[PDB]
């Protein structure tokens, strides 16, 4: 049995491990990193520190980030990702190197329904060799699930790749 | 070079390690556990899974936690702690086994607040009672204990009556 504190710690530790791994594994790609969900902005802040030589675009419906974790307007894609993902695909095509999602709220069942719904909206964005890291199990057609790196906790984050 | 994600992992890992150790060290005491600040209720949810044979009272200004991490009405002490700690002292006396606080990252404000609440908290502790905090505290007669394995020095603190 795990508390909500144990789960939150395991989530953050897994994000850090999975994102650092995913950045390294995609360092030969030059397309952007997509951050789905800004929130307080901790993973965005982490990405800004660890991503070199790629842009980071942030998808968010309402910006309320800690001030030092706020994306510049040019890299903010504002609105509901159910509309903005398809709009962005027309703009940038299948060029993303890394897509990170931490879109979940407090209700795990709602989170899983949303993961199901958004999976086919995310999949077309990835370049060949691109990775997708999520704090929800995803429902992709073509992306292969990868084994987790050291430090990650099974069931907290999931990693997928466009082969 | 630590990011905000690195810092918050260290905060939460240290809080958990300190709290679990503190709960165990005070498991022989029958007086209640006081949680100062509910917030989203993750820490309260943790306390519920680990504290045995004692009540948990939560001090909060206004409840904003999901139902799954909200204490029962009877264990919620609502209002500004400058008032509610002294009011609680008249009600329950120096019987608390464990008092826990996370402050929330600005050095000077936190420190002034730690100085403000230290003398409010101190009289509540029963003999053998512990106080666990995210920030350095300023007690008259409580001794600082070593950190347990897993806690990051400077990110959490433990004191004892
Ligand atoms: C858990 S918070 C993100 C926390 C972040 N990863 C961090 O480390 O601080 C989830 C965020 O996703 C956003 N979000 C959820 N559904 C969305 C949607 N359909 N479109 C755009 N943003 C959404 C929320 O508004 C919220 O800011
Ligand atoms: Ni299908
Ligand atoms: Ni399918």
């Amino acid at each position: 049995e795990q508390s909500r504190l144990d789960l939150f710690i395991d989530r953050m530790v897994s994000q850090r491990a999975c994102l650092e791994h995913a950045i390294a594994q995609t360092a030969g790609l030059s397309g952007p990193v997509y951050e789905l969900g800004l929130g307080n902005g901790r993973t965005y802040h982490h990405l800004r520190q660890h991503v070199q030589g790629r842009e980071i675009y942030v998808f968010e419906r309402a910006v309320a980030s800690h001030p030092d974790s706020t994306p510049p307007e040019a890299q903010l894609i504002l609105g509901d990702i159910r509309e903005t993902l398809p709009a962005t695909l027309e703009r940038f095509g299948a060029t993303a190197s890394l897509v990170h999602a931490d879109l979940g709220g407090h209700n795990r069942e709602k989170n899983d329904r949303f993961a199901r719904l958004i999976s086919p909206l995310i999949e077309p964005h990835l370049a060949q060799g691109g990775l997708m890291v999520s704090s929800d199990r995803m429902y992709f057609e073509g992306l292969e699930e990868l084994p987790l790196p050291p430090g990650a906790v099974v069931g907290r984050c999931f990693i997928y790749r466009r082969g």
